[PDB]
């Protein structure tokens, strides 16, 4: 963490963390909660077998999908939780431009990729705090709170997937919303 | 203002919820309020402690246990985070910074949780220092479960060959309490 005082702007790709941690989208939520707990991360990076990313896995993305499931976390693949497409900006993003973006989509946190594409990083609100308005925050917390990340199907790439209830409550599947598309997991 | 009592700002417009609810139903709870924070109460009406987020990411997932298969009374932050209603949010500050919280139950002279404040609520009213200062807290530091039967050791997990907790040992030699 480079000491940098409180300023109006500041480039993301300065603040962000370099040292982020990266899982395979197989790994289970048992075994993927342990690496947060030992090393108070809660933001993981998911990948898939070819080293994708695919995903970004967060305490409210376990809260809000897994649980549901009622699974046993060494029975549920992060692939099913995390939030995915991996939410992200791009490194040259301004602090404000970065808010607004966690906003929109009621997250916390969010990957940086550079302008290749790569995952360079990850950014919080924590980071965030050390520049962002009083007013620019709360809007991020209330966001957080009371908006969802709308997880796209890995089969079309373009549908919604949607939760498919039972009587108990239990999060059966997460159906693509797309007509053309029969995809559920 | 440099000042400004909590009581002002809590939501006294809280969910209670049994001990016995399991974290399935507590979470189904939460999910469909979008709060993430619920006073615990037991069967006697005695509040015994606060369900957040990150008190079931630390104590109820690496249980590896089905979410209806445990007690919320097992996973709640206890004995109950809270803060006098006539605390200034600044104190409030303090306390949870101190804890490792982004939100704690307030109570009345009496004793009795009269509402819950978060970050959020404060956030409002604190320096940009001060809400920096609680979210560091909440992410390096995690809530001490005091002992309830000898009170001055911590409950500590203990684990199995899979790395799964079984109970959580009071870390005092001289006590022998465990749930
Ligand atoms: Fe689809
Ligand atoms: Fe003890």
């Amino acid at each position: 963490l480079v000491p940098r005082g409180g300023h109006m702007f500041m480039r993301v790709e300065k603040i962000m963390n370099s040292n982020f941690k990266t899982v395979n989208w197989n790994t289970t939520v048992f075994d993927a909660v342990k690496i947060m707990n030992e090393n108070h991360l809660y933001g993981l990076v998911v990948k898939d077998d070819n080293g994708n990313d695919v995903g970004l896995l967060s305490e409210r993305s376990i809260i809000k999908r897994f649980i549901p499931r009622n699974k046993k976390p060494d029975e549920v693949p992060i692939r099913l939780v995390m939030r995915k497409p991996i939410p992200k900006v791009k490194s040259d993003y301004d602090v404000k431009d970065v808010a607004a973006y966690l906003s929109e989509n009621g997250l916390e946190r969010c990957a940086v990729v550079d302008d290749p594409g790569r995952v360079v990083g990850i950014v919080t609100l924590t980071d965030l705090s050390r520049y962002l308005s009083r007013a620019s925050i709360t809007d991020i917390l209330l966001s957080h709170r009371t908006k969802d990340y709308q997880h796209l199907c890995p089969k079309c790439g373009v549908g919604v997937l949607e939760p498919v209830y039972n009587e108990k409550g239990e999060i059966k599947v997460f159906r693509c919303s797309n007509p053309a598309c029969d995809y559920e997991e």
